């Protein structure tokens, strides 16, 4: 069986050539980011800083960003009540920061406002619980501020061919 999605027929559109980052050797996907979810990738040669690390390049839809950043236009709206109490709680952030904070549009990298030293250690975890949104609509289209200023979370499937060493 399988072997279907490999077929396909030009239904990803425009695809993008990313650099996922996870200090290994091309054996098995970690899957161990810091929400035990998809795997980050980071834009322009800077994979996580310098390529020492065995970075995969993988062919992604331009496209599952946007489809993906469909939710922060739904879900400040209904679900507002439960993720003002949510991300309070999960970075110990202000509802303001907190609700745009669910697509990762601040990393504390940019922010001087918050202490940028104990808030580091917690954009960590930042990028982890905006890894549970991309978690829930299927398309993780995520993207944060690193050094280069934009980060990227998504899904590394079983079509782990993708995953092309750059490092």
């Amino acid at each position: 069986g399988s072997h279907m999605a490999s077929m396909t027929g030009g239904q990803q559109m425009g695809r993008m050539e990313i650099f996922h980052t996870s200090p290994v050797e091309i054996t098995t996907i970690n899957t161990q980011g810091r929400f035990g979810e998809f795997l980050c990738f980071a834009a322009d040669e800077y994979v996580m800083t310098a390529g020492d690390h065995v970075t995969y390049r993988i062919k992604v839809d331009e496209s599952d960003i946007i489809m993906a950043g469909s939710i922060f236009y739904h879900e400040r709206a209904a679900d507002l009540s439960g993720l003002v109490e949510r991300v309070m709680q999960l970075t110990g952030c202000d509802e303001d920061t907190a609700e745009e904070l669910i697509s990762q549009r601040i990393d504390v990298f940019n922010l001087d406002d918050i202490d940028a030293s104990d808030a580091a250690e917690l954009s960590w975890e930042i990028q982890a619980i905006t890894a549970k949104a991309a978690k829930t609509l299927g398309f993780r289209g995520v993207s944060m501020q690193d050094e280069q200023g934009t980060c990227y979370m998504i899904d590394m499937l079983g079509h782990d061919a993708e995953l092309v060493r750059v490092k």
